[PDB]
């Protein structure tokens, strides 16, 4: 597919061929990742990857770490943590670079040259078949707290301990920011006593076993990948309003390969890259021109239009996630509604 290489600067093609060598500090799990890297090592054969699969606050103490003691660290960090990324990315640690792929990104994907979305994964509801049929899950925040008020709901409704996971907290809050419905939803998660859980694994085993029903704000990306296996996992899109996260890339000011990392970086935004992350790896593309099920297009037509997503953007904006007096309101609402 030679009519699909991405753009690049013959000069940093030329610089990346002398470095030789990519390290990478990622949150997305390798399996996931493998086929993106094989096909960037087939466009691009001369260079090595040390791809390292961290969790997302490893991933920031780390590289803080490692440059606090002027140590070798990673040349590209991809992370689903927003906040922690747009930290590092305004505080002196990201190398400004101007993506070719990237100029049709939207202002709130991308913090200038600094950093970059690479995906837009909306939060979903996801149900076992076998216990709620589609047409009775409720596509609405209203909907949803009507049919927690049921006894037979009761200990069967999954979400985000946002106390125990950032990204729970991200998306929670970002809800809460966003829809007043969240606070009725929020108050039907204590009435249906919501088990609240620090992972999608732990929240999508019980809902696989049937011991829960029905789960809130865990990724479409995820859904998609155990629904590929499981065919009682159904998938519901919210069409009062759907939040999405954006998994963010950016490369290291002190990369020791800050060419190498450009052509990854301008990979991962091609719609090479992306078709293939949407298509093999089913993470939902940031690039509005990918075909398939885990794209922006599908998701547009799921929710009832492209107006219908907020996506949490690249943007210092997110950092009041961080202040700890909006933390404490958020946080304070959502104990008191779901206990
Ligand atoms: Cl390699
Ligand atoms: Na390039």
């Amino acid at each position: 597919m030679q009519q699909s290489r991405p753009a690049s600067d013959p000069q940093v093609v030329e610089a990346a061929r002398k470095e030789g060598r990519l390290i990478i500090y990622s949150s997305t799990d390798q399996s996931s990742a493998q086929a993106l890297l094989d096909d960037f090592r087939k466009l691009y054969p001369f260079i090595q990857i040390e791809y390292n699969d961290l969790g997302t606050q490893a991933i920031y103490d780390r590289f803080v770490s490692e440059t606090a003691a002027g140590a070798s660290s990673a040349d590209l960090l991809w992370s689903s943590a927003m906040e922690l990324q747009v930290k590092l990315a305004s505080e002196g640690y990201a190398l400004p670079y101007d993506s070719p792929e990237a100029k049709n990104w939207p202002a709130n994907a991308r913090l200038g040259n600094l950093a970059y979305s690479t995906t837009l994964e909306p939060a979903v509801v996801v149900y076992n078949k076998r216990f709620l049929k589609p047409e009775e899950v409720p596509t609405t925040r209203e909907g949803l707290a009507r049919l927690l008020q049921e006894p037979r709901m009761r200990g069967r409704v999954a979400t985000w301990d946002p106390e125990r996971s950032a990204v729970g907290f991200t998306i929670l809050k970002a809800d809460y920011d966003r829809f007043p419905a969240f606070q009725e939803l929020a108050r039907a998660f204590g009435k249906a006593q919501a088990a609240l859980y620090s992972s999608a694994g732990a929240a999508f085993e019980k809902v696989i076993s049937g011991e829960h029903y029905l789960a809130y704000g865990f990724f479409g990306s995820y859904a998609l990948l155990r629904q590929r296996t499981v065919k009682d996992l159904g998938i519901a899109y919210l069409t009062d309003g759907t939040v999405a996260i954006q998994r963010v890339a950016f490369i290291n000011k002190r990369a020791a390969h800050p060419n190498a990392a450009k052509l990854f970086l301008d990979y991962l935004l091609s719609l090479r890259g992306q078709n293939l992350m949407a298509y093999t790896a089913l993470i939902f593309a940031r690039r509005e021109t990918v075909v398939g099920e885990a794209t922006p297009q599908a998701l547009y037509k799921a929710v009832g239009g492209k107006d219908k997503v907020y996506a949490i953007p690249v943007s210092t904006e997110i950092l009041k996630n961080l202040d700890p007096a909006e933390r404490m309101r958020f946080l304070t609402f959502w104990r008191q509604a779901v206990r």
